[PDB]
């Protein structure tokens, strides 16, 4: 009757040395109460023996009351594992809360669990209370109209306590905020008695916020090969696509005969790619300080050489209108600083949709709408919401940090970059229309974009192996829960799940293929597989190559201060540095890259979550294969990137974060 | 076959993500290596299961090897337990130390053991090698002559790394640091504008760095009644003690019969009690800012009234001298500024050899001592060692920081405290020649000043009572492992620590009755008693008083700038005001006492260290024992202090910190 | 001054006073200076709750100094 309670206690505030529990073992033959003293430990669990004279038989349920505690003390449990008097088996409850109020907080037996018919069943009962009290806590909010909906939380402080930072983040993410503050202010405090008229110029800003690769990005961005480079492995690898035919938009004028001939050259050879950045048309254009900012949605066309290295044919800066009906075509065989410039405006307007639409909306809105609609939908118990779980830590906290700072209206997007000011809204609206369900699925969207099989495509082919790992490891976890596809479509906190998504948090997202409901194993594992893509791998993708494409300002400006060029022989040196962003944006442009794109000091490597809501031994073993082939990918892509110039290392599944954090 | 390998790990800092750690499992009759993935978590231990093919019997060691880590990524690991293939008992190991370097590091199993006269056997090998490397990692050194001797630090970046305070530990207190000199900076330019010529001046830094005991000592500090008291349960109840004759000091001049009738009916009535400051006599003042600092040697003599109240007799400010054979006796009836000035001397007086020798030397000095000889002789192995280290923990880095800043030659001490420049290291000299084993244990040193029975000294009461649960601890876990005195004397390591105390770190302390050698288990308990009481239970009596008691600073002066009083019609409140310390002194004085005295928020109570360095159940259910006894007596104490006006709270058990830590 | 309420004498500004309205010497420069002590003894309360935490009751002891009483700490 010796019954062993070991609590393992994430963090503590603890301001007294008194802070007791009242600790309830609910089984299924009765219920014992229990006074706790806790102590906790740094990386130990605080064991608690103790003599039940009571036959509880299986244990299902742990309660916990805090027992007169001070108002200032916190505690966030991880979990309490009880071994019977000879059972021996560590029967799990997975907390991982703060334990807040004096209401008493049911934590359920381990396994994970569907919902049944059965009422009278007392985890249906507590996963319908559940569902109420997160429906309560977590509510949708309309940031803006047109937009996926968010965590309602108007700051960061609105938000429920189970998502906020956690001391480490919360403090590691402010002093970063800090430091790059006081980089800039130093950066421009020198920049005050230096002129600012030549591309060398912008080495007087290039340092402490850099990399290695920011470094090779500076010696070799004037280079074509790095510029096209960047459409396949750089920071925004997700534009670029296979040209099944020239584009409407690319009207050649008269001379360009040799040019439409190469480029119908590369379509019949199936090696022409394109780069439209038309969804930027129309879109106004920021005003930083009284100095207007300037935005274009070029084109770019790409040709694939037998050696695997894009080379670019042609760049349409401006799309045409009725009052320019033939914009100038810049090639790479123009003066130098036209054609330069014309790289500047594209890697400019790749900037902006990279941060706006695959960046901002493709991963951080999705994962925060796949947060809020996994806890007001998916109660503690359900296998799908332990899955998903460790994917949408800190999802919300970081999206209302942005929301509230940055892409504020007056925020720090609102300083540096050509979309701010409203534009970027717009944008973002304009990107949600075209957020499909296949564009953010890497088979599909690489599949409509062409990008199946290119030996250059280091993206694409990490990209497609993740997929396929993590569809393993999704497939893996659905059929062990889900048997069979009437067992998928008789879940109905599941189709609840996939409505609050796609009628709800995507505002309905019916028409953009994404799923009113499951209706086999293979939709829920291929919608999953989306959502731990998106939550970690696209994410990672999109976000840690910031700092290395991104530093070097000319490389991918934030804003443009100049009208797009309509001449090639009127570029100068001055128009290039007064198209570039002045010292203040670019210091911003290189603090927000760093910030974001940094290793955060707490990350979680992809699939190596310590937080163990599952308590069976076979999800152990998929996340354990999971963390296997993680592995073995991880050494496959070492082994291609050590014997390349350019490694690609941004899903290495180390390097990738277990979540949306940053 | 199956062993299960769980790994505490008390601290990381991992700046990647492939931290191995090379482990060998070694029994009786063969080791196995293993290959480990650290990945560590707050509150979790690391679990790792595997497979053994051949039979390794009783494991006795584990072996740990750092695999290719980086140099930044150190590992505090607390512990490793093993289990069995089926034993089912987790065979512990016990770490609480950074694995440094690329050597292995042998953890011994966790059961504690003498050394042995078998040469061979491994645990003896094992505990000579480590007490070989400890005698080289932990030396000896000679701070100040006639001193005892300190840890080999020039500075705390020199102390060995197991010594070094933790993340919290380190950051609270330079935090707390700056926060006490920034609220220093703000107190000094308030008073700026302001008038420094009377008592109520002190309101005008009176704040932030108080308590509400202390704003109820600046309510009644200037009653005679709580002067009194503080000899009893103020911040020093270290000195006062019973008269059993009439100083020879105490020289009363014509005219005072009255007074001598008075002490003689008061020491006939066994009701005469002393503080005698004669240890300050000659030692030279400072000179802080080219202003001199004066000091005084004072005699008060009390009486104890029937409703147990001290009450003050008499005050002499200054010793006899040939050039003054008769000083002026201050008296309760004489003109108030004077009695107040005399008292304020006093409390000076006492503020002194309260922090010099019954806080500085006699705790803090002592425990360091105690702590180094601890880590040079005693082996991980050794019972007394596993004992001691929970009370050891922080003290030579807080005896380090205080001998770098506080107490250097232009240190802290000298900015603000009469004594500092040169005469606190002759006075610790000096005291070091009173310091005394008789006076370092309660029963003793309260028997050789008669404080025993008095219904007042809670201090006495609570020490005696802390004295005995104290030493039912240390005869639990020396009865458990010393069964017979010649077993005590047989203990070659025991012998060395002891030797190491008393001829080695506290400078041939056999004069003042410290033990050369442990002849019987109850000389050794009585011992151990005395270390585990200065350790926890003496400081705590000493330092946290320090804010309620010193933070009105004209109930206790850190210096006195004017010469003690020689007549009583001459005393204004202008020489008062003189007398006292300066604004700058006074706010040091309060910083100090703010930064010395509040609770760590990381402090381990008395007897609840986490650390389980003992594997065994028995001394497991020993402090268990010794903690219910704790709480047994804080609930004592709560109900004897809720029905007092002046309740005494420094010897509460859960304000008790479980070592000498700041 | 305000329609509605007891009307005043006419002075925009103090200088726009009669003379024999005006403070004299020490009552003017008591009330300038003790208007800049008390802007002094705010910005020092001020910046001394900058690094403290504001939760708790007792955080009104960090502001509860200089410009108080005996009656007000009762
Ligand atoms: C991780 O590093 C960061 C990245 C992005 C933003 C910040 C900080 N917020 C910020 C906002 C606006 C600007 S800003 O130049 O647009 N305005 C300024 N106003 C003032 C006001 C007074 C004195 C100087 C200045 S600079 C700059 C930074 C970072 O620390
Ligand atoms: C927990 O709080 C504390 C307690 C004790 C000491 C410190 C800080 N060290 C310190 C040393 C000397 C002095 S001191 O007034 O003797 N000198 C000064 N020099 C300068 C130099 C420039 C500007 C101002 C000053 S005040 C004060 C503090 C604390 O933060
Ligand atoms: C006898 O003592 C006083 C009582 C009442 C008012 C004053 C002084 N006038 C005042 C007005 C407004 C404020 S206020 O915090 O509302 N604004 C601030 N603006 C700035 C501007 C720059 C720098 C700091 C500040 S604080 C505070 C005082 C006293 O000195
Ligand atoms: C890195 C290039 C410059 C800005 C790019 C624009 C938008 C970022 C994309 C998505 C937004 C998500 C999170 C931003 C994180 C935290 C807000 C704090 C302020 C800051 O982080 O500043
Ligand atoms: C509290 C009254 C004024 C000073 C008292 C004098 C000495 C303290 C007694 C023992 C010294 C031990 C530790 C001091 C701790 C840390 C040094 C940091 C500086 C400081 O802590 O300043
Ligand atoms: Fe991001
Ligand atoms: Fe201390």
């Amino acid at each position: 009757g010796r019954y062993r309670i070991r609590v393992a206690t994430g963090a503590w505030l603890f301001s007294g040395s008194y802070n007791r529990v009242q600790l309830w073992l609910v089984g299924t033959r009765g219920e014992a109460e229990l006074e706790l003293q806790l102590r906790p430990a740094r990386g130990e669990e605080e064991e608690f023996d103790h003599d039940v004279a009571e036959d509880l038989g299986l244990l299902q349920f742990v309660r916990l009351r805090k027992h007169h505690w001070l108002v200032d003390d916190a505690w966030f449990c991880d979990r309490i594992t009880v071994q019977g008097p000879g059972a021996c088996a560590e029967v799990a409850f997975p907390c991982y809360r703060w334990v807040q109020g004096e209401d008493i907080l049911s934590l359920p037996e381990g396994t994970a669990r569907l919902p049944g018919d059965n009422a009278l069943d007392m985890f249906q009962k507590h996963r319908e209370k559940e569902l109420k009290d997160r429906q309560q806590i977590y509510c949708w909010a309309t940031w803006k109209e047109g937009l996926p909906l968010t965590i309602a939380a108007d700051r960061k402080d609105d938000l429920p306590p189970n998502m906020r930072f956690h001391e480490e983040k919360r403090l590691d993410f402010e002093w970063t905020l800090k430091a790059g503050a006081l980089e800039m202010a130093l950066k421009r405090v020198y920049t005050l008695l230096s002129s600012w008229n030549c591309l060398e110029d912008f080495d007087q800003i290039f340092w402490g916020q850099k990399s290695a690769l920011a470094e090779k990005v500076r010696q070799c961005w004037q280079d074509d090969e790095l510029f096209s480079y960047q459409f396949l492995n750089g920071a925004n690898p997700m534009l670029l696509r296979r040209s099944t035919s020239l584009p409407s938009r690319l009207v050649l004028p008269s001379g360009m005969e040799e040019l439409q001939a190469q480029l119908e050259k590369e379509l019949q050879n199936g090696s022409l790619f394109e780069a439209d950045f038309i969804l930027l048309d129309g879109i106004p254009a920021n005003v930083i300080r009284g100095e207007k900012q300037y935005l274009a949605a070029p084109l770019v066309m790409l040709k694939m050489e037998p050696n695997g290295k894009l080379q670019p044919m042609v760049i349409q800066i401006q799309p045409p209108s009725p009052s320019s009906p033939t914009p100038t075509l810049f090639l790479p065989s123009d003066p130098p600083l036209a054609w330069l410039l014309a790289k500047s405006w594209v890697r400019n307007s790749d900037f902006q949709l990279h941060e706006i639409q695959y960046h901002l909306l493709n991963t951080h809105l999705v994962a925060e709408v796949i947060a809020v609609a996994t806890m007001r939908c998916l109660p503690g118990l359900h296998p799908i919401f332990k899955f998903l779980i460790p994917h949408i830590r800190y999802t919300m906290e970081i999206n209302t940090r942005a929301r509230t700072q940055l892409i504020s209206d007056g925020g720090i997007f609102d300083k540096a970059v050509s979309t701010g000011g409203g534009g970027h809204v717009q944008l973002l609206r304009r990107a949600a229309a075209q957020l499909t369900y296949c564009s953010l699925c890497p088979p599909d969207d690489l599949a409509d974009r062409g990008l199946l099989g290119l030996p250059g495509a280091l993206y694409a082919h990490d990209a497609l192996r993740l997929w396929e790992i993590i569809a393993r490891y999704v497939e893996g976890i659905v059929h062990l829960f889900y048997q069979r596809d009437d067992i998928v479509k008789g879940d109905p906190e599941l189709q609840a799940w996939c409505r609050e998504i796609t009628e709800v948090g995507l505002c309905q997202a019916q028409d953009r293929g994404f799923p009113v409901s499951f209706q086999s194993q293979s939709q829920l594992c291929h919608f999953l597989t989306m959502c731990v893509f998106t939550c970690t791998a696209q994410h990672a993708a999109i976000n840690q190559g910031q700092l290395d494409w991104y530093a070097w300002v000319p490389n991918a400006p934030c804003t443009m201060r100049m009208p797009p060029p309509t001449t090639k022989e009127d570029v100068t040196m001055a128009t290039v540095m007064g198209s570039l962003p002045d010292v203040r944006q670019a210091c911003l442009q290189m603090a927000i890259s760093w910030h974001l794109s940094r290793r955060q000091p707490d990350m979680v490597p992809l699939g190596h979550h310590k937080e163990k809501y599952f308590s069976g031994p076979k999800p152990k073993a998929v996340l354990n294969q999971f963390r296997t082939d993680l592995e073995k990918l991880e050494k496959e892509i070492t082994a291609r990137n050590e014997q390349l110039d350019w490694p690609y290392e941004y899903l290495k599944p180390s390097c990738i974060e277990n979540s949306v954090t940053i």
